[PDB]
Order: C-alpha cells, then structure tokens, then sequence
C-alpha cells in the first residue's frame, strides 16, 4: 500500500501568488508535513470549495508546520485562469497555497487515483510527514466533498504520536483526549478509566 | 483505483451473537449500504477503541439502511475469545455486528490493506452502496484512530447524492447544508451566496 | 502515413453555442469536409488567436461544405470558461464551431501530435475528405500560429481535384489558375503553356 | 513525432550542378536552416512545378541563410536525365539546389513520408534550424502541389521567434505585423490591441 | 524432502514469560536440539492438550538439551491472551517455551505444513539435531492429536545414534534395547539374536 | 500437502506369497485403511526389523480393517530373494503383506520421500482412510527405525474420530481414555464436522 | 535454391509501345517461355546496351515462343522518359519487349537480385519454363554486360529437353549436337562416340 | 546475394593427380581467379562431359592466371574411382584440376545450390576475382550442361574490365571488341570506380 | 533407446540386381525378419569385405526369412559402379540384396550412426524382427569390421525366443544349447544343472 | 552418437572381492581398456549367465590389459546378496571383477541404455580403449544373451589396429587372418589375393 511508505517524488509546475513556480515533494522532507489532495478539474463545483475551504484555513496548518498542496491534471494556465475569478463566480478567487498541475498525469497515477477512464483523478487527500512517509488517505467518489476538520483531526492525531512514541490515539480522538500506551500491561490504564 | 468500481466479493466465517456464521459481501447488494474496516489484529489497543465505538452507534446505521462490518486476519476463534472479554479489560464485549475472519488475508490482499512484511492489514474503511461499489475510501496507520463522527458524514452525503442525483456535496456538507448542482450555470445558484 | 489514409475515428465531448455536445469524427463521412486543428493549452497566446481566426472565418468554410473542429487535451469547463473570457482580455468570445476535449490524450496520440513528454498536442491541423481520408497536415512547433489563407487554399485544391479527377494541381495553384492533366502526353498541354 | 526533434541524418548523393556530389544533412547544422522537401518520382507532374517553383526563389532563401533540398527514390541518373530536360518538355532545366537521390527509400522512411505500398514518398516538406531540429511539417496527398509562400512564411516566423526568443508568432503573421510575448501579463499587451 | 536437510530458517516473534521475544531457529544450531512443532490455531481444542503436554514434561526434554517451540499462524497477541487465560477456563496458563507467531505464514509454508485453502498448519512436528538438520517428521491430520511419548522415544533414539554414530536403531527401539551396526557382516551379531 | 489429501495414486508389481502380484492403491478405497510405509533398499539393516515387526503384528491390523503395505525402490525379484532368505541371515522371511517395487521411483517421488541425491526412498510411513485420504506422515531419516506400537495409536484415534464424528482425540490418546466432545457454537443458519477438529 | 522451384509471382506496372500496362508473371504459365533479366538502373551505360540488345534480336526469341521482360528499381515514368529518348542521344528507341517497373523493390528481393546497400538489382537474368519454373539464372556484378547468345544456347537446350523428356544435354550443346539419355547404359552409346 | 561480395571459405579434401590432397579457397587470393563450378553427382551423363570440357581447355585458363574447381558431394574415394574410369566408359579419365569433395554438403549450401530435397547441388558455378569476391554466377538445372566458351568469355570480360578500371563491357563482348569509357560527371571534391559500372 | 522399439521408417531408392529400386523399410513388417546395416563410404576397404560376406552367406539368412539391406550415404551411381566393380579391384561384384542409397543422410541421422562431423555412418548394424522392432544394434568404429557369424548367432537366438515365447537366450547361446525360462521357480531347471 | 566419443564419465559404488569400492570410469583412462557391459536386474535370468561367463574368462582379458565392469540400477546390497548366493541357487558365485550399483539411474542414462518406461538397463555393452574412448557398442533386448566370444574377437581387432595404426580389420578378422591398409593404392595388397 501506499499508506506507510514513503511518498512517490515529483517535480511539477504549479502557481503561488498568481506566479509559475516549481513544487519538489520530497523538498519538503525534514521542514513540513504535507497535506497533498487531487481534485478532477478545474472550473468544476466541489472542487472550489474544498480548494477555498483549505486556503481560508491555511494558516491553521501554516502554525502546525504543515504546507496544503492541490493537485489536478489542469495546466498551469487553467490554474492562473480559475485563480484570477471571483469566488461568487464560481472562481477561488487568491490561494494561500500552491496549486499543483499534472498536465502528464503521472503524479495522479503513481498516487493511484486516477481514472483511466476519463483522465481524471478522484478526491484523494494524503498526510505525509517530516520523513516524506504516507500516514493517511482519504479518497472518495467525485460528487463527495472532503472535510478540513477532518483531515485536521487526522493531523493533530499523527502529530500527537510522533511526538509522544509510546503513545497511540483511539477513535475519535481529539487534542485534549486521552491516549494510550499499546502495550497489554499499560494499555489496562485506559481500559479501566472508561 | 477502487474507489468508484464494484466491491472484490469475499464469503469468509464471521461472529455473531457469539455464534460462527458466515457472510458474503456481495449479498448486501441491493439492501444495504455496507461500512466495511479493517482493523490489524485482535487483542491490541486502538482497533478494540474503533469496534466499540461502532458497536456503540450502530443502530444509527442501522437506520440508515447500513450494515458495519469489522476484518482482520485473526481466526473467528481469536475473534470470539476477544468478545467473551470485558470492555474493561481491552475486550468486546458484546458487539452488534459481525466481526468478519480473515485468516487467508485474501481479502485484506483484494482490497489493497495488507502490509505483506507484518501479515496485518492497515486501518482501512471502505462505504460500499446498494449496487456494491465503493464510493470513499480512509486508510490510516497503525496508530492512528478512525473517527465514526466523519464516517457517517460521508455516508450521509453518499445516501444524499444517490436519493438526489442532480445534486453533490460540497467541503464539510452536513445534512440540512445546502448542496449544489454539478453544472456551470446552475453552479452559480449556490457560489453568488455566500458573503 | 496518417495522409493518405482515414482518419483515426474517435467520440469525444465538446463545447458548441456555450454548451456540452458530442462529437463523432466518422459522422462527417459522406456529410462535410473536416479541417480538424490541434492546439498546445487554453487560456495561452497563439492559440486564441488561431482558434478565433478560424471563427471569423467560418462562414467561408460553411459555404464550402466544411467544418472547423479545434481540439486539445484541456477539459470541457476550461473550454467553456475560456469561451465566456472577452477577447480583449486573452479569450475566446463565442464560436461559429466545436471546441473538443481530448482530456484522455487518445485522440492527440492517435494523430501522433502528442508530445509526450509535456502531455500536450502540438500544432497540428489536418483537412479530412468526405470519405474520411486526411489529404493534408501542417504541424508546427508551439511558438508559430499557422495560416488560415494557406489552409483555404489547400482546402480549395482538394476540393478542386475530387470534383475534376483528372486533374491535378501545380505549386501554388489559386482557383482561378490553370490545373494540369498527370499524363505524359497531356501534361505538355501545360508546360508549353508557360 | 518528428516535429520538436533532431531531423534523422543522412547522407546521400545527389546532382547539383549536373555533377554527382554527397550531401549530409547534419553538415547544415551551424550554418544553415534547411528546406527538405520530398516528392514522388522525376518525370511527373506537379512534382516539377514545385522543383522549379523553389528554385525560381532559390536566391531569396539563399538572401535568408537557408538552402533548399529536393529528395525522391529515384537515382541521380534520373535526377540528372529530368535536369537536362527543357522545362518546356516537363523537365527542371538548370537548378539553383541540389536534387538528393532516396534510392534505398531509408530517408523518406525516417521521416514517416514513405508510401509502403508503392514505394514512393508523400508531398512532404520540412523546416529544420541551424540545431537540426525540425519545426514545421508540411504533407500533401500526392496531387496537391505546396505553396512556396507558406513556406517563405512559416521559415521567416521560425527566423524571428528564433532572433527574438521572448516572442510567439500569431496566426497569419507576415514580418512586420506584431508578435505577442507568451506570457499571461504581457500577452495582454497584444490582446488588449484589437478592435 | 525436508527431513535430512537443514531446517529452513527463521526469524520470529514469541511469547515466553508474558513476554515478547524473538526467536531465531539457527540461534540454537550448536546448543541444542529442537521440537518445532505446529498446531492448526489458538482458542482451540486439541492444540492446547498438545500445548500443555509438552510443557508438563518441558524437564524432561531439557535435560536431553532439548528446546520445544509452538508455532501457529496466530499473532503474540492471541498467544498472550491465551497464556494468560487459566486452564479451567480453556487456556494455557504458563508455558515452559516459547509460542511462536507465524503472522505471515511463510514458517508454515517453507516447512510444508500450511494448508493454503485455510490458512492454517497442519499438526506437524519436526525434530532438529544440533547441526539444524531434521530427522524426523510427524504430521497429522487436524483431529488426531499427537504423542509426547512418541517424540521422546524418537529423539532418544536419534541422540543415541549421533553420540554412537557407528550404530541405528531398530523399530521400537528404547533406551537399553540392542541396537545393531549397518554393515552386512557386524549386522549377523543382531539377527542371529 | 500431502497430509489432508488424497493420495497420490499407483499401480505397480510386488511380492506376495512368494509369488508376483499386482497392487492398486486406490483398490483400497471404500474397503480398508492403508499403512504404506517406504524403506529405502532390501538387504539393509533397519529395514527388516521394520518389516518383520509389521508382519508379526499384521493380525492386529486385519482385523481394524487394515492393510500394510511396504514399498521400496528394489524390483520384485530383489524382493523375492529377501522373502527367501531367513530372518536370522538378516532376511524377512515370509510376510503377511504385499511388498511393492518403486524400480522407476515415482511412488516414491510422488509422497516426496525420495532422496533424488541418492535415489532411495527416506523412511516414510503414511496413515490412509477408506476414502484414500492421507491422515498422517511419520518421517524418519534413515538411520532411525519406526514404531509398530505408535502407528496402531494412530491409527486407532483416526478410526475412533471416523467412527464418532463429533469426537476428536488429545495428545497422547489411547483407547480408553478420554476424548473430547467440542461445542463450536454455530448458528443453525451456518449449522446446514469442521470446527470441532482444530 | 530459385532455380528449380516456381519462380516468385508478380503483378507490376510497365511501359510498351510507349503505354502503360500492367504484367503478371504467372499470366505467361502455359502460353511462353519467359527471358526476365533484372538491370540496376535507367539512363545508365551498359543497360542500354543489354535491353537494346535483347531489343533488336527479339523476333528470334518470339519465334520460340518466348517472352523477354526487363525489370529495374525505376518507375514506369523514367523508363518511359528513356524509351522516347534515341539511342543516339543515350536512350532506348522503341522497344520489341516490356521494360517492367520494381518500384517498391520487392521484385528484385524475391528472386535475390537486389543489393540491399545501393537499392538496385544486379545484372540477373532468369529463364522460367512454360510451366513457370525457373531453369536457369545467370547473374553478373554491374561491370559486365551478359549475352544473347549465351541466352538463346540455354534457352535451346531447356526446350530440346522438354520437348525429348528422355534425353539430357551435354557442355556446349547446341542444336544439331549430339545428345544423350540419363541413363547408366544407355548413355554408353554416347561415350563410344 | 552472393555475387558481389566475397566467396563463402572452405576447405575440402580433393584429387588431383589421383593423389588426396587439401584445398582452401582463400589461398586463392592475391594469386588466381577461381572458376568454381559444382555438379549433382558423380558417374552421371552430363557432368562427366563438363568436367572433360573444361579439363580439356584447362590450359586456356591456366595462361589467363585462372585456377578451376569442380565440386561435389560425393567422397574422393569416388572422384579417384571416377577418374581412374576411361571417358569411352563414361569415366573422366585424368584431370588437369583438382575435384573437390563436399561430403558434409556445407559447401554447397554455403553457395546456394544445394538441392535441400536430394542432397545433391545444382550446375553452378561461379568467377571469382583476385580478391576472392565472386563476380558471376550461372545456375542451371540438372539437365542442361554448361558452355566453356561463355565461362571464357564473362572471365575474360571481368579481367579486361579490371585491368583497365575505367572501362565497362557491352553486352556480349567478346575480346577485339569496343568496350566502353563512360564520363558520369562527379564534383572534384565527390572525385576524390562507382558510377561508370551501371 | 532403438533398441526395443520399432524402426525409423524410410522410403529409399536402391541398387538390387544392377537396376534401381525403391525399398520402404515397414515393407516388410509381416514377412521378413531384417538386417540393417549402414558402411562409412563406396569404394573403400573395411566396408567392401562386411558387403561382400553377407552377400556370400546371403543365402542362409533368406532359408531363415531374413532380408539383408546395405546403407550408406552414396548415391545409386556410386553403388552401381561400385556393384560393378571387380571384387580384386576393391569392388563388389554381383550382390545378392539391395545397396540404399541414403543421400539426404536422414536415415543414418534417424538411426544414430551419423557423424556430423565427416557427415558418414559408423558401423552399426541393427537386427529388425518381423513386427518392425529393433531388437540388436552393433556399432563399430570404421577401423573395425563387424562379423557375419555373431550377426547369424543373434538372428538365430531371436528367432528361438520369438518362437518359443517362454524362452531366454543365456550367454553365448547357439542353435541346440540350453534355454532357460525367465521366471524364479521355472529357472532353476536351468541353473541347478550348472557344472 | 557413443561410438567415437569420449565415453561420459562416471563415479559409483561397487562391490569387489564382496567388499564396497568406489569406481570411477575415467581412472582407467591410460590404463587399461575396459569391457563396460549393463544388464538389467539382480536375482534374474539371462544376466547372471552373461555376469558369470565374463567372470570365467577374465583372466583371458587380464593378460590382455582390459578391465571388466557390470553395472545394473540395482544397491551394492542388493550386488553382494547376489554375489553371496550360490550359482546352482541363480546366484553369482565370487566375481573377478566390479558390480556397479547405478541407483540412480544416471550411468544407465548417458550411455542410452535406461528404459524409461521400466527403470532398467538394456543388455548394452561398450568397449572403450586406453583413452576413454568408445570403439564399440553392442545392444541386446533384455531376453537374448550377448557373447563372450565377440566382445573377445572385437577387443582384440581394436588392440591390433592400435598397435598397428596403419591397419585396418576387416570382416569377421581374428588374430591371425590378413588386414588390410585403408588406402587406395596399399589395399590393393589385400584386395588383389582374393579368391
């Protein structure tokens, strides 16, 4: 699987700041988490509004040490394009992250969400950590929206671990919830408390 | 990719009720939605917080016309041994759906969740509609809880979208949200209304 | 070679009148002459100025029983938002034909415009007879927009020799100039001619 | 394909100035751009409308650091047999370029304009720069003659864009006409231009 | 075939103690002799007689510098679980040796006793001289449990040949029982008894 | 594995009563259990102790419903002069089972005791239902020479969980003692003798 | 090997009487006896010589009902550009028999004539018999020019042969020569001589 | 194809002077022009007259600096056989020429003119050069035997047009005859023996 | 092995008679037993004495049903002039069984005795009974002639155990020595009469 | 083929003065010449006759530096418990020469001699000179017996033209009778006194 292993690289175009710019994934390791997610295409419905939602909250990820990046198989220009409409038409009006674009498609295949079919990637989110490793998917069908909180749960939650080692979270678990040590012996603390 | 394809059918012994039955994914086609999680093995620490957790809201589901399902590779033997332990205890107790043996990590293997060095499977989920096809996938590591709060929500939009189809869900869409209609000029309906 | 042989059939959607059409190629067999014209991307510099002189020109190609059919690997939405862009500002404006989406790339790959490498097609434009068959291609690098007069012209010479078979046409043939019969005997007609 | 790339080089004979001389194409490379057109056989028809079409304005791309080439299957003797014929009588008479002989049918192969079938080539025409690369492509069905002003056109654009590397040549651009910078902010500059 | 050769080796998780350790089969090459025996799962029926019989006579095979290890496909977690479930109430208590997890069931497969249609071993056991060479073999079906008797009998036989290694044993042979030399002249001394 | 399945079939020659007959394994099926043990050549050591101890127990098995069948690589006529010679010359004697030649060796191969190194068989012995299932594999090398006694224990807990098919049998079962009546819960949907065996 | 075996079928364009016609080999089968020589190219030096050669005694090989076919790389246009030139100013003239076009070469491949390096055929001539087997090859490098007589001695000896199915013929044989019968005893009668 | 380039080597066993002697064909090479001509079988019809003819007139080709082989598949010990048979009795008699023996048939195949059904090779043969590249071939059928006189003349017409590497050779010249100095126009800087040969 | 199996067939034209013949080795399955044996070359010295002394003794394998066939890789002009050749002048004279022709050397290929490198066959000799099969071989290298009498001892012991099924030929047997039947008890008539 | 070659080396088990040897064919190379003879199964019928009429006369092929060696596939328990049983009882009696225990099958193989149908040797027996090399081959079906006598005739011809390498032996030759010089011109001696 591709959860567990270190994320496949890629080099690619993409806009910042209404800019063309250059995104190396694995640049990344050992300086941010990652948040990668592929949308299908630009000017389509749920796509602005995952895109928008994660650039509003940008900076929630921006204190936790982690960079958004959206990828689709839109060229660049098509990217600037939806860049420069306004949000009530259907635009994303300005991004406080890249927007990543996979005119070959190869970043798509190698992360297994795309269709053949139609050239297309499905809604698939991945969390990398500092060590460029895959610790999360979310990948859904087309007319499903995904959820930044969520995925900010996710986060806090691989976070939490990776600092702690001897911790693991159990469902659900939020910031400011117990944990618990897997291990048969300790794990008994948690078991008892509830 | 899985996610948009018809479910890799299995037919794999299963406990319920404390009893040995047997169970075929693809019977649920055409009368239930199926949330189908894999979990590692039995007898551990995050994956009996899951279970219950499902055990606990699953006649939500079950009003929601959806069956859970539970999979490791452990034995139905392992599998009724961990539910014949207390809560308490880092056991079952009583669950209210089947956990699903899978002791030849075929299934594991066909859906994509097997880690082939350690012969466990990842904690994948897996909503299966009506007519049998995937349609969301979450796949976490070993450490790292599910959450059965964002399960139902995508399983809400999912029924949503299929009781509607001229209709899709947006980022974060909660029932009574608005959605919007996947086409440029009646898309514009839902974007000039938001401040 | 692709001249000299029908043209590779394909199905695929399109943008026409502002809205999502198909189009087969093989329906214009027996039907209308096809001038079908690759471009690189949407919303980039040579091509608008290509895919709107071909609209404003259209009327010439009706009259002459043929349709204009632009092609590239962009998605039907940037088609239409790039449609719906002014002019002035770098888009297309409205029409006079169908804009076609080749998001799967099969259909550059099958006209070997495909440049790999990039994911995008090259400037490649061929004229399609009624019965199918490509009778001519100009492909150009990505930096040079082709013409629409030597486009006509070709188009008025294959016209010309399928109407009157037993003529051919010499270099830089016009209508109004005089053809020349491929025979050893008969082609003397010509040369003394001049 | 072949547009975008290195032309594939070959070397073969050919008559210029009624004499038997070799001709290799990467010998172009560095001082020359190239015209490398292909037609069908000698003794034909528009076949030598276009030869002398070319070479009645051989002195304007010899003025444009281009030379012009002409390539079918036939051999130098006949090449040389149609050279001294009377353009009168359907020959070339005098050429200003060398007529290069594809006896072995491998150039007209490599660059795609071989008819297997009968062994001839395509009405196909080429524009290679000073690096040997291709850049046009120009391929007619055996009775359409070309256009020796399309081919002017399409070399004086690859000359400017080539001078001017920050510039893209419009559809229909003559020298004289403006260019346009490809570039979303500067592109408006020639956008912004057209009543 | 697997007997008469070395052991396929491996490398693997146990329970000993209440303890999670690894077990490296070519770490007791030179020290001692092994029984690697295999049962089908844990939670069971016949496997924990077979289990428990081998751990109450555990002494008895350490004082011939004998090792037993268990082997299922189960994880350490289900053999934790089971050591820690008292007698009475279906389980193991405390084990003598190591159980050994075999969660990817390669152990199983490279000693031929993995029934592939259902993911278990078969009642296998295997008997591994100091060199890592097995000579011996018992595999039975799924409800015939197996002998610790039997095993004893067959290990003292194969220690009563490598320390004599001029002599075998004939069928039933025990402790104190005539053996013979394999030669076609010093075996008379034998059948003419 | 070969344990759990059918047995490979054969039809070869033997020995029986001094005289050459033919034997088919599969003969058997539906009529007797089958104790088919390898040896690895006549004239040896081990060997006819093995053999001589299953002949003088043969009764024991005829009347389980057993036959015992020994098989080597050596022809029949090797077979022959080993029958007729005696026991105290390190012979066997007559026998009260068939003796079957391996010459081409793919019974041998085919229950995967063959030594292809040396091409003799390792001292297989195998346990056959009346269906033609192999239950049990006793494996030894060749210098260690099998047990009667443990066989007939086998054997005896094969045809006692035959005949009761709700039983199984514990380590180190004898008639007489205790078995086991497992209670696998099922449900009666599931419920139309798996589970009961592990 | 060709000679022997039927020769390879084709069906190409050529030029007669300054027309343009088409030529299928196997279409000569029961009707003549066919002279096919292959030369390497058109408006060259010792060709002219061979076709005009084979031109101007053509009446003798019609006679013996037997076709003549030339065949080069060349297409039908500049094998016609030859024929209208004079022989005076290099060219062919008018010609008895059809120069035949090899345009894609495969022609010259199947009966092993064509130089892969230079994309011509050398100088082979081929008899083929009326039942469309080839019974003779002579085959020259490009310097040296063939001959008719040569041409119609083996043509001779092929139809004596068919014509007297008993007899063979001897080295240098022409018509009027003494012949003799394959045979062990029959041929003594020729030897005696 | 085989005219044009070098002959295919070998080296056979062969009589000369009723005596087993070896032949190489590259020895040949810087000193002789070779004509090397095969036949189907000895103690044949045709073949014992092509072999007389050209030992006959051996001497011809011997003052032309020309050595001749004759090659077939039979064994020397039937050339020596065949040689020592008078001609009245359709034997060869001696020979001026060694005949070579291709008993392995490689050599005939190597050449192309091994009949692959019978085994035996065509009436082949074939002019090689001083630098061992075979510039002629004349294949016949079974029943129709060879002319010395066009062998002489193609050979003599191959050496008239090496020695004086300017000229070509009509169709059917013969010695005393005009030969040809074409002119094909090549450039000085091209100029420094192709054009003039077609 | 050939040996006990039936023969490579062939079709094979002949000298017999100092005429030419074909001769199809099945021909004479039901009607003759016979004796095939291949010579390295005509008109050699070794292989002249083994043709002429079958040819001599020709006679008493006829009386027994036997045919005897000569093969080597000569044509039939070779072996007819050989055939008529004086036997003084290293020739066979007058033969009284066929001389095969094997050119296409498939038969010596198909029996073994073909040595690739010199494209020969070896001395070997195969006696064929009525049924087609092989039932003796002998090979010798060129140096060594074979013996007529060993070829007759054979033949004979053949054809007693083939006459007399429940026989054996032990070693050395000739034409009224003792069998022995083939079975343990019925041997011991043979083997207790041993001095 | 065998004959000619090298003969493919071997090392086995053997019984000798009825103790265990090891033997191994190559060991004889520059020796001795070896008698190497294959019969099919201990305790049979027509190969102890042959075994023992080879053991009678191997002083014979002592004096004349060749070594003889039986090989079956059967043990070297098997050989001695044959060796040991009387021959008035089928037996062997003592041996002057090597009982080769060919077990598994491999010498039986690269001889061409295994049936593979039974998994025994036919009666092949080989003569291989000095230098390892196979001058003779004699292959028997398993019922007729092989001779003494000829292997002794062919062993010494082999031993003669060996000695005299300008000799060759022709038909039916014992020690005593002419050669003959393979030569055209030197045969004519022997070929010439024919009456």
């Amino acid at each position: 699987p591709l959860v567990g292993n270190k994320a496949p690289d890629f080099e690619a175009e993409a806009v910042f700041d209404q800019e063309f710019i250059k995104v190396k994934l694995s640049d990344y390791i050992g300086k941010k988490y990652v948040i990668l997610f592929f949308y299908p295409l630009d000017f389509t419905f749920v796509s602005p509004t995952e895109i928008t939602a994660f650039s509003d909250r940008h900076s929630e990820f921006e204190k936790l040490n982690t960079e958004v990046l959206g990828v689709s198989v839109d060229s660049v220009f098509s990217h600037l394009a939806w860049v420069q409409t306004d949000r009530k038409s259907g635009g994303l009006g300005d991004l406080n992250y890249p927007l990543i674009s996979d005119v070959t498609k190869s970043i798509s295949k190698s992360f297994g969400v795309l269709i053949h079919d139609q050239g297309i990637a499905l809604r698939g989110l991945f969390i990398i950590d500092k060590e460029g490793v895959i610790q999360h998917s979310t990948i859904n069908n087309l007319g499903i929206g995904r959820s930044v909180d969520e995925t900010m749960r996710t986060l806090q939650a691989l976070q939490y671990i990776q600092e702690n080692p001897d911790e693991v979270c159990p469902a659900g678990w939020k910031p400011g919830e117990k944990s618990m040590k897997p291990d048969p012996k300790l794990s008994k603390e948690y078991f008892s408390a509830i």
